[PDB]
DNA sequence: TGTACAATGGG
């Protein structure tokens, strides 16, 4: 270990979610995107933009800030313009901005939870022409993809689905080595 | 446009 001892130490803190926690969050995230859809529908902005803005706002309340493989930013002006157009929106909407806020907050917490998983899985793949942290970034990137596509009402534990994407991720990764 | 038993020190 090195300056990544710091990372592991950062994540080892975050306690695992119980099942009911997992669900409630996953509901919030799902509901968040649904809102963000209605919002993209009214303000005719990109759905992925709107989120990205909302996320960069509530990223303040996050338990982990510098997460490998995840995508930072974006830009304070667009944040500013977009949020401007958003907050200034009508009052009957309002509710939707709250939900969208909650969802993205959820997603952040969810991902924070599962960072320990990515690391445990990642260990399995050392010695394949990626340095540890590479794995961790690819790992995290899969985990983010995982949360994106996860449907909770399938009654499967998150770790199962997450594991699949975390492995798909690192596997495709080392395949792009050739 | 679909990817799913659980898995978060390991076995
Ligand atoms: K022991
Ligand atoms: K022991
Ligand atoms: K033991
Ligand atoms: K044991």
């Amino acid at each position: 270990s090195d300056p990544v001892r710091q990372y592991l130490h950062e994540i080892g803190q975050v306690p695992l979610l119980t099942l009911e926690e997992e669900i409630d969050l996953a509901r919030k995230v799902e509901e968040g995107m649904e809102a963000i859809k209605k919002l993209s529908e009214a303000t005719g902005l990109d759905q992925e933009l709107i989120r990205e803005v909302v996320r960069a706002k509530i990223l303040g309340t996050a338990r982990i800030q510098k997460i490998p493989g995840l995508k930072e930013k974006p830009d304070p002006k667009t944040v500013e313009e977009v949020d401007g157009k958003l907050k200034s929106l009508p009052k009957e909407l309002k509710r939707y901005l709250h939900i969208a806020r909650e969802g993205e907050a959820a997603r952040q917490h969810l991902i924070e939870a599962n960072l320990r998983l990515v690391v445990s899985i990642a260990k399995k793949y050392t010695g394949r022409g990626l340095s540890f942290l590479d794995l961790i970034q690819e790992g995290n990137q899969g985990l983010i993809r995982a949360v994106e596509k996860f449907e909770y009402k399938r009654r499967f534990k998150f770790s199962t689905y997450a594991t699949w994407w975390i492995r798909q991720a690192i596997n495709r990764a080392i395949a792009d080595q050739a």
